[PDB]
């Protein structure tokens, strides 16, 4: 309570009107789902594939990589295209040549230009119709279609088979040779490559647009940007200029100590649990040079085929299985970054003393967190290789979708470890608040941001092995744009200005109310915010109105960071001795401008839905996830590793003349190949992906145009300047723990 | 010079790289214009028109109204349908109609969907062909097109003519009966017609570009925006959020006055010259009670057709008449106050003397700007009833450009009142500067800001009456986006802090730093700012490559604006007797709040060349126009007044109770006539504009659709607001003036 009545309901004010709007609207995610039709019939009267064929052509899609191969509705990885645009214009094409073989004499490519106009024309009545028969479960395809898709079957059969005609193709996908052995599973498999494409062409009930919104930008069927899109980007515009504008308003209108002469935390020198945390220095320091090092083993398959300067690693170490530990290992020393300084800000608070069975607590925290990481790369490589069997594949071994492709009997071994983490928290601050105070104002907000961090990977449950895909995609952002993306960035405020109130540089009074406004600004449009993963997936149009208009204000708190930039870096003239922190609260200003430049600068690029829809599934979208991944949550982890250095190894300097190479080479090493390298390829596809189509930006036909060739073989001028930067990181802390 | 020699460098320096930046573009704007055939022929022999007849009927078009009747490539009036586009809509459906009829038996109407998509294919191969011969000056163009050319010329020789069969027409379009007595001269302007939709459709030497830039967005003959188009949208916004948060970082990090007890400007008591500017300051209010009621008067012609509630004032005061006076006395007004308020600050300056025959230029200028204006107004209503002989047009009479309507004798008489208030401030300022003393820092920087504003008027002449139109539409915009947008705003920032200096209020130190960062800023995306009123007008992509992200700099310094609006507010508490000027000091508040609210955001919202693409020519132009011209520069002319009202007229109270009924009528009518009646208009005029074409959101068959009349008829709510508001200012000015 306290004076804060008006500060501590606009966040509860926040959180009930913003939470509910993910509830409203999960409703209309789920029944207005693209079906699965029952029966796939021709007209002839034979009897195609069911919606039981469809569901196991998706388990063997996951088996073999599942997003990391290829992206299906343009999430995933983009090295090889999406195989809901090349079926797509695959099926096309090879109806254009059975309906040109019958016209005159001949093919589509070998017509006059008013003839072959008479034939597009006739495909955008038969492909953009045959939709469900309302609860009849029957399609019922037309005979000329039937067999185009059988046609085009036998391609994506040869693909997949270690077939001789297709070399040099499986070359510049970085597939390995096989990618699976069995027969009946790609027979299955590509049974399912036509359902996600029978959504993405028909049309929905009544409406102009399709299944999926239109997405797959092809000019043969009439794949254009909607009526209702292009208009509610312009929305989206004006909400945030009108945004900027109004909170520099009210910020220059509505506004209206001194420092001990020693540090407050060497007077308490606690030596039982907090020296127990030299490990989890260790296991961040060790997962991120194991996490660059992949780096530069899965950019390499990019220049080169499958070679490696001799004997191939690829019927081993495929493409997609060094994909998966890049983005798997680097999910958790982010997160032990933060299990480092939760841990040891748990016995701080009460006093200088541990709860009962505190040691014991941790020093099994860390070999069950350690059985999850080797224990979850060992089922990437008995799945990806196909050797476990496939009936046991969604528990142990590979899951398919990114950011969450660890197994799920491993994944509940992720979920204990945080909530056995929550715990080790909780005995901790209990004697904090229960005691008779009346300051604990920092620790209701830290006690309601711990008890979320930890309860927010529960929503990576409620989708199974069989689930529709749309549903596949609605609970799986909930932890990706929900608990790293928001949940980490209210966890890191709090705890930040935790430590500058306990060494007595702020107040208490303005590290509170800062810490509410800070705390509900990227609450306001970040919990409805999840929808601009959901444009073109299943939905329908209301969705990207939500994830358009309200994902806007998550742009404008981002920007105006001259604030928090300044008054956290002129703390360091407030005492004498903070000129030993002096690399963390370099780390903490580094952290406010790529928090800018990486989601409110490249991020706002991509985020209104006429210019998403162009940009999804190109090289635009890891320019943004690098960048506002290791600049805002990967600096974090090493400002809570070289604060937590401190503290526990209280007599080793840090050794400036070494960190000047370790922190300005993160710094001008992720700023030198994000701007040479991986942004003008996004703008050389970004030019092809709108005159030409979505097919055309990823076809291989294009990306072998001699100066994409020449625009990655320049990634090695910059990546061998974020590899030594990143050697003198690990080497310090090595040397610190001794 | 001094301890200012960074700012007074870097000054030159963007006056230096930002203007040759005009020149070398300008000379791609002349060499890269469409060109005016010599010689109009039929395939079979026949010679119809040359580019003599062209001419005669662009004069012909400008005798009627010129752009304030109809606009020509977008820029005009918003009421009748822009020519350009409606004449390429109805020659293409001649066309399929004389190409359906010898094809099987029907029309384009009346023909199944995949035998009428052969025929579009023929518009893109001939409309989108057959240009110039290489300096042949022959078009040579097809009988068939002749057919239709001839075709649809009589339905616009009928529609100027006073014929009975299409009444209810000319009613929709605000046209009076007439409009055009003669024969021979609607003959010549739909031959002109012709040509300004032949330029619409024909592509240039070897692109994929039209030559006014794919502008008229028609879907028959293919005319889509491009792909650099969209390229240089993203590159636009980009840099404009990559500017906006490096500003704020860069402010943030890079930083580092006894009030005397009396007034300074009472202690000087100047009698013979400031008493004789109680003219102006009548003339200012006359002329803005004036145009408020012209604006109210050309709003009525909107709604009702011409009928005016029994007797009709039509066929004496059409909608061009009364829509050029609204233009022009607000112009007019605009331009006096800041006159009578330059007038004010000459002797001042001097210590407290005057010039020899300092009274003399004064009681002369007044009579000199009366006279312009009553002999304007003369020729505006002497040329558009066409009495006047079509030899002597030009030079008095009516232009036909709009903002520059005022004949050519009349400009010279403009050009030469603005010369000799330029001279008369110089033969006050030079014995200021010229003494022995060191603080003429501020001084030479308002001498150049008086030797701008005077001087760039002279940029309105290079044009005749017979030269490109492309040539006319680009020393228009030099007077427009560069004397009124670019150096009104530099002579209202020094002034203001020579006006905060001398009081006793800023230090001089901070009062001249802060006006060349607020005069370097502005000057960096203003001078090669004007290129984004030549987007679609006979220009290459480089022109928008630079009007788009040299433009977008000019948003960045306007939407930080709590600096700038917060340190010229809270002067008014260091002093008592800053309660006397407490309305000028809101008057300077409500100008940042509208020139961030008109200027940046409704001002980007029609920014980037993918959505002016769409909006060229709607109902989302008045917003910004009436948002940034009477918020801007309309506040600082009441700003201007109600200062200049205090030191001649020190006895009189400004009576609050009238005051905040004269500004919050201003504000909330001006805020409430614009998200009514003028925004949501624009939004369903966009949608239908995206959707089907450009001649759909002007047609007569879309802007009577019922709920676009509701939406109208809705302007009076929010116009008698601004019209008791106006009226409260005159009569309060009046009652000052007694
Ligand atoms: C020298 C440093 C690095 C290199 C060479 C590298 C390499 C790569 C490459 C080539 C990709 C593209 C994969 C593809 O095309 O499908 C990628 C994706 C990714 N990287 Fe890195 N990486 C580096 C640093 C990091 C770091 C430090 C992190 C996080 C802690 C990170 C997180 C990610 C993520 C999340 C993706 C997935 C992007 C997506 O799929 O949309 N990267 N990495
Ligand atoms: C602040 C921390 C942020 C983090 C850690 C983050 C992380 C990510 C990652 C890793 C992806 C790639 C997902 C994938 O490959 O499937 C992504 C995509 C995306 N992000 Fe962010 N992001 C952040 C901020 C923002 C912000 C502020 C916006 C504001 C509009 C935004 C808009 C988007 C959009 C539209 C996508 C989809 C791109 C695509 O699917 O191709 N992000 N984000
Ligand atoms: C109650 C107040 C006003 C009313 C009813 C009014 C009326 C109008 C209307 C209806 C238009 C649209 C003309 C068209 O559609 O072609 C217009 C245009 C315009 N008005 Fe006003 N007006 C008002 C105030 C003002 C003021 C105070 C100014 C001061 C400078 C101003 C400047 C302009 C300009 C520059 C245009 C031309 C916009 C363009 O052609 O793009 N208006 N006025
Ligand atoms: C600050 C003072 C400003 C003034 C007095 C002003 C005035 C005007 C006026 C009167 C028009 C209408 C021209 C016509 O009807 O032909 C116009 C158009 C336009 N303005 Fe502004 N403006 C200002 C600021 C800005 C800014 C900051 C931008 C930034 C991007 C901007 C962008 C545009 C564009 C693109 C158009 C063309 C719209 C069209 O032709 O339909 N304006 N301006
Ligand atoms: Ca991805
Ligand atoms: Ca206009
Ligand atoms: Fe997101
Ligand atoms: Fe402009």
């Amino acid at each position: 309570m306290g004076p804060y009545r008006r500060l501590w309901f606009t966040l509860i004010a926040v959180l009930a009107v913003t939470f509910a709007l993910l509830g409203f609207y999960g409703g209309e995610v789920y029944r207005q789902a693209p079906p699965i039709p029952e029966e796939v019939a021709s007209a002839d009267g034979t009897r195609l594939f069911g919606r039981d064929d469809i569901l196991d052509g998706q388990t063997a899609w996951q088996s073999i990589g599942g997003m990391q191969l290829g992206s299906i509705w343009g999430h995933g990885a983009y090295q090889a295209p999406d195989w809901t645009a090349d079926w797509l214009h695959r099926e096309l094409m090879a109806w254009l040549d059975l309906a040109a073989r019958d016209a005159h004499g001949r093919d589509y490519g070998q017509l006059d230009a008013p003839a072959q106009a008479a034939l597009r024309e006739q495909l955008k009545a038969e492909y953009r119709a045959n939709r469900a028969d309302a609860a009849g479960g029957k399609l019922t395809l037309s005979p000329r279609r039937a067999q185009a898709v059988a046609q085009t079957e036998a391609y994506y059969d040869q693909l997949f088979s270690d077939a001789p005609a297709l070399h040099r193709s499986r070359e510049n996908y970085a597939m390995k040779e096989n990618t699976l052995p069995d027969a009946n599973r790609r027979r299955q498999m590509t049974h399912f490559f036509f359902w996600t494409a029978w959504a993405a062409g028909t049309e929905r009930e009544g409406t102009s647009v399709t299944y999926t919104n239109n997405w797959p930008h092809e000019p043969l069927i009439g794949n254009h940007p909607s009526s209702e899109n292009v208009m509610w980007s312009i929305i989206s515009v004006v909400v945030l200029l009108a945004g900027i504008g109004l909170l520099i308003w009210a910020w220059a209108f509505l506004r209206g100590p001194p420092a001990p002469a020693r540090d407050p935390l060497t007077t308490f020198a606690l030596t039982p649990s907090q020296r127990a945390l030299g490990k989890y220095l260790f296991l961040v320091v060790a997962l991120f040079g194991f996490q660059v090092l992949l780096g530069g083993f899965t950019a390499h398959y990019t220049v080169e085929g499958q070679k490696f300067y001799g004997i191939d690693l690829s019927q081993w170490f495929p493409y997609s299985l060094v994909r998966t530990w890049h983005i798997q290992s680097a999910l958790f020393w982010i997160a032990t970054g933060f299990l480092a300084a939760g841990l040891f800000l748990a016995p701080l608070i009460n006093g200088g003393r541990d709860p009962k069975y505190q040691k014991a607590g941790v020093d099994i925290l860390f070999w069950a967190l350690v059985l999850v990481v080797v224990g979850s790369f060992a089922g990437n490589y008995l799945a990806i290789a196909q050797i476990m069997p496939p009936d046991l594949n969604f528990w142990l071994g590979h899951q398919g979708y990114e950011y969450v492709d660890l197994g799920r009997l491993w994944q509940i071994g992720k979920f204990a470890g945080i909530c056995f983490w929550l715990v080790l928290m909780l005995r901790g601050i209990v004697p904090a608040l229960r005691t008779p105070g009346g300051d604990k104002n920092l620790l209701a907000l830290l006690t309601a941001s711990v008890g979320a961090i930890g309860l927010f990977y529960g929503a990576g449950f409620f989708y199974g092995e069989r689930t529709h895909l749309t549903v596949m995609e609605y609970w799986r952002w909930w932890i990706v744009h929900l608990w790293v993306e928001g949940f980490f960035e209210v966890f890191a405020t709090t705890a930040l200005a935790f430590i500058f109130s306990t060494l007595g540089l702020v107040s208490r009074r303005m590290a509170t109310t800062a810490s509410l406004a800070s705390a509900s600004l990227f609450m306001l449009g970040g919990i409805p915010g999840t929808f601009h993963h959901l444009y073109f997936a299943g939905t329908t149009t209301p969705v990207m109105a939500v994830g358009a208009s309200f994902s806007a204000l998550e742009v404008v708190p981002l920007i105006v960071l001259g604030h928090e930039a300044w008054e956290n870096w002129r703390l360091k003239t407030r005492a004498p001795w903070m000129e030993n922190l002096k690399w963390p609260l370099m780390c903490f200003v580094a952290v406010a401008f790529w928090n800018m430049l990486g989601a409110g600068v490249f991020g706002f690029m991509i985020n209104p839905p006429v210019s998403l829809y162009y940009i999804q599934g190109l090289n635009t979208t890891p320019v943004h996830a690098h960048a506002a991944l290791f600049g805002v949550y990967g600096f974090l982890a090493l400002g809570f590793t070289l604060l937590v250095l401190r503290y526990i190894r209280p007599q080793y300097a840090l050794s400036p003349g070494l960190m000047k190479l370790a922190f300005w080479g993160l710094n001008l090493g992720l700023a030198l190949m994000i701007f040479t390298s991986l942004l003008p390829i996004g703008l050389i596809q970004f030019h092809a992906s709108v005159s030409e189509g979505m097919w055309y930006a990823r076809s291989e036909a294009f990306m072998q145009q001699d100066i994409l060739k020449t625009l990655r073989w320049g990634r090695t001028f910059g990546d061998v300047v974020f590899l030594l930067g990143a050697l003198a990181m690990v080497v310090q802390v090595i040397l610190g723990l001794l």
